[PDB]
């Protein structure tokens, strides 16, 4: 049957879905592991255990264990990143979205979620992929991942925590649509991964593992890349957190076995309950539980790999959005407010900036306090804010991605970056946040297509060439079909604007606050 | 007889001067010191000692001994600011304009050269003090001081070669001031002491030394302040220079005495061909000898003195012109020139940096390159340019002025602050130099209202609202005449911070003169350089 196919592991039976006034495949919750419970706890994936019978695929599966965000009860914009089904360690499955009829060898994208490796569910309904798979005629793969300790506890030496398995849960289910994608009608030889924020880190260290080059032909980084500050730590950070996990449950900390066999009895609340008591300071847009610089998952720095070009040599789609800061400024900023303009004193200012760069010293914040501050007028509060929000974005997110870009581009064959700036007009969230880190996602999935969601005429034309510049680039290399969409290159380091006006090309995105980021500020903290 | 006067060291014999259609008396070449020479060099200065008969006054004195600048010959440019005197260590003299008939008790403004303390007379011709004297009838003085090592030579614990000698001539002049002036028809309780560069660095150092303090009532600085890097020098480094000096003439360096007695065999020239080997580094806007910071004239750091009010407390008037640092580029910086448009590349943009900010590290030169650099148009030849210009007027003399403009207005009892912006018509130094360090001073002096000197109507009537703030200011504290109809130059607060553009559109009031940059400058790199 078109809605029964066989895999390597099993059959598995879909259901025909509405999309459009039409219809596509859809296979809900594949499961492409063993469930990483009890003694599995923290230790490294393991493939799926064939199955017999047919494996009902027509709704989706339990989302991973994860911190659960209830600052807003009831607002959709808070809400609509919540896990929207029961949340279990048995958690690793997959959702695949398939044209009707069956194509042959078609395109293939996988969608890896963000959410800073602490949280993040695959079942979002932002995240449903019938509008891109139907409009653009690919098919669309989502996979999941363990988040928070759960997924990247580490305590390197150790076999039983070893450290980044939510990495290797992604690669995981890349292998496994390595493996079967060809029985749902997708070519696993041109396979797209693509991810937003902690999404696009992902796509961007699998991008520099050798593990896990062969599996994906292309990649798309949305707001994120590998060498963010919050994206990884080393095995020294990673283990002093570990260790401080089970001090703050009581564990017997004499030894790794002793430690892990202790937070093993632990009940998944009772470790999400105290995760974000290990970080090292009082800050924003930093996570406990990240990817570990090992020397096995990254065989050295991502500094050095990136120098000497070792890594996957591909086509890369990537870029950000204009205000990548707003969302974490509101959480743990003092002076932000959901319900207001959120002027922002001078002292607030001062501290904003304390929390947004955490590590540095004195000096350093000096500098990024000058770097940022008008003054002429340093006592005006909205450009306090909008200060504050640059620092976080440039920071945490633009600039660590344009070192990725300038670095990637040497040795890549071909780079398009993109800069989303439009404010979408049914946006839940105040007008101070501006355009939002991970909004742009709603318009690469096609929402703005559905009626129902009243959207402007005018985004949903910008939806469709976002969709048709992901679904082109995936399938040749270049979003642009034979305006067109400038190639990024060393020399004029072009990139284009994406909103609801005819495209525009630029050179150099945010060139001179990225120098202060990425040369400046690094030299003065390690001079000092 | 106007022109025959008795001082407390002797009679004197003025000369009538013509000047605009009317006259004034002019007293020319008075002495106020011993001539020190021979066994005096680089010592303290002495009074001069009375004489008898009357002594002509009617014709300049020599200048001090000297660096000539030779980079353009017959060049009016440069050339304007060179001794036109015979050079000469017996150069301590005064000049004195006088309104006639004299006035009986009436305000008097005591003009200080500049020139890096390696230069400058009071006898240039852009200095010629009968037009302001008589325009605003003010008793107009023109002192000289002992410039480069005969000034400044700094040896501290000697008593030969104690340091600031030449900080010592000017107050020496200002003590004859005080004791004479009133037999010239001035007031010597409203004196104001004014000058540009290191004149204005001279009066700020006189405004915070107790010793010249009560010989004077306000003060006016122009494109100049006492914390400028370039004005002092630490009386370690004093002494490093000093024995470079004698290194470099094959001198006894077995101590001060024989150090000492070497450099004062050697003739004048001698010591000025060698002058600038003593510095540190490669740089620009930097100078051999100037005052030392010795706990005597000083009597502790120049920033201890401005944070805790030791410093006369008067109304003061000073400020800058919009391209400080161009004059320096033009001599000292790669890729200047006086016939070219003068566009920086990259490279040289680079070195002029090095050059301008020598005592940085290289933390320090990477935040001031990105801190005046346009990343999205690097190779912009003329942006780097004017960064150049903006990085070496900023460093040198702007914001070291408003460092010191905004410490000393919280103990103050009256601050007024400028920002001189107008390019001359009749300009002989190339446009991209613009408003350049110096230029002002010729509206001081009311050059502008001579026809020959072909300078514009409006011109004319810029150089008469700036003579008269100067004298105003000097004669009642405030630049402002009361209850008059023009616009009205506000004081500068701590608070508000204003201050007014000067040039020949009608008055704009401004606030946080270039704060930005001089936040930078004043807060940010010092901590930086601090660290390591
Ligand atoms: C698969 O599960 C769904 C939901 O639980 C159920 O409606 C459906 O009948 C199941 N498949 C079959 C027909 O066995
Ligand atoms: C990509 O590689 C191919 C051959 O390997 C080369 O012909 C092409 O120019 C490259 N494209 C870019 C823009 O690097
Ligand atoms: C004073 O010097 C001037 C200039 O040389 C001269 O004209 C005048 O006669 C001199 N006075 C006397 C009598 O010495
Ligand atoms: C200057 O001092 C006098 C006398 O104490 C005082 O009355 C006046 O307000 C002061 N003016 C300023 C501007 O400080
Ligand atoms: C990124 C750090 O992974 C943050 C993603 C946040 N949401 C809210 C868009 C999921
Ligand atoms: C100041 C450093 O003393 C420079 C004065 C230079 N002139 C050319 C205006 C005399
Ligand atoms: C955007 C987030 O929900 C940040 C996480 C908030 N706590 C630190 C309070 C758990
Ligand atoms: C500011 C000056 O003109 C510098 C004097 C010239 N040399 C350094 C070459 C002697
Ligand atoms: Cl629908
Ligand atoms: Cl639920
Ligand atoms: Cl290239
Ligand atoms: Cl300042």
């Amino acid at each position: 049957s078109e809605l029964l196919v066989n895999t390597k592991s099993g059959k598995v039976m879909g259901t025909r879905v509405p999309v459009l006034s039409s219809h596509i495949s859809a296979f809900l919750g594949i499961p492409f592991a063993e469930p990483p419970v009890g003694n599995m706890r923290f230790r490294r994936p393991e493939p799926k255990k064939p199955w017999s019978g047919v494996w009902n695929a027509s709704t989706y599966p339990n989302n991973c264990q994860q911190y659960v965000d209830e600052q807003f009860p009831g607002f959709s914009g808070s809400e609509m990143w919540n896990p929207n089904r029961e949340m279990s360690e048995d958690c690793l499955y997959l959702n695949i979205w398939v044209p009707s009829p069956r194509p042959k060898s078609t395109t293939v994208m996988v969608w890896i979620y963000g959410g800073g490796f602490y949280s993040g569910s695959s079942t979002l309904d932002v995240y449903n992929g019938k509008y891109l798979a139907y409009t653009e005629e690919v098919v669309l793969v989502s996979l999941s991942y363990r988040v928070g300790a759960f997924g990247f506890l580490a305590l390197h030496g150790s076999q039983e925590a070893p450290g980044n398995v939510g990495l290797l849960d992604q690669r995981m289910a890349l292998q496994w649509v390595h493996d079967n994608i060809q029985f749902f009608g997708g070519d696993p030889k041109t396979v797209t991964i693509f991810g937003e924020s902690a999404g696009g880190a992902s796509v961007g260290m699998h991008i520099l593992s050798p593990g896990s080059r062969d599996l994906f032909r292309r990649a798309i980084l949305q707001s994120g890349s590998p060498n963010c500050p919050w994206a990884s730590v080393s095995v020294a950070e990673g283990r002093r957190r570990a260790v401080e996990l089970g001090r703050n449950l009581n564990c017997n900390l004499n030894s790794d076995e002793e430690l892990i066999h202790c937070l093993r009895e632990k009940k998944p609340q009772e470790l999400i309950d105290v995760e974000w008591n290990v970080l090292p300071f009082d800050s924003i847009f930093r996570f406990s539980f990240v990817p570990v610089i090992d020397g096995e998952f990254f065989p050295t720095s991502l500094e050095s790999m990136l120098n000497s070009g070792n890594f996957k040599k591909t086509q890369i789609l990537l870029g950000v959005n204009k205000d990548e800061g707003s969302f974490f400024l509101l959480y743990g900023a003092p002076g932000f407010s959901k319900d207001s303009e959120s002027k922002i004193s001078r002292e607030d200012f001062m501290s904003g900036v304390k929390l947004s760069v955490p590590h540095a010293n004195d000096l350093g914040l000096d500098a990024v306090t000058l770097q940022y501050t008008d003054w002429m007028d340093d006592n005006n509060g909205i450009k306090n804010r909008d200060g504050l929000d640059d620092i976080v974005g440039d920071h945490n997110v633009i600039c660590p991605l344009m070192h990725f870009v300038n670095k990637y581009t040497k040795f890549g064959n071909g780079t398009y970056l993109y800069f989303f700036n439009h404010r979408a007009s049914n946006l839940v969230w105040p007008e101070w946040m501006g355009v939002i880190h991970g909004y742009e996602i709603e318009f690469v999935f096609g929402l703005p297509l559905v009626k129902e969601l009243n959207y402007t005429a005018e985004e949903e034309a910008l939806s469709r060439r976002i969709m048709h510049y992901w679904a082109t680039f995936a399938k040749t290399g270049n979003p642009n079909e034979p305006s067109k969409w400038p190639l990024f290159t060393t020399k004029e380091q072009k990139f284009i604007d994406l909103n609801t006006e005819p495209m525009k090309v630029h050179q150099r995105l945010r060139v001179q606050m990225c120098v202060f980021w990425n040369q400046f500020l690094p030299k003065l903290l390690n001079a000092t």
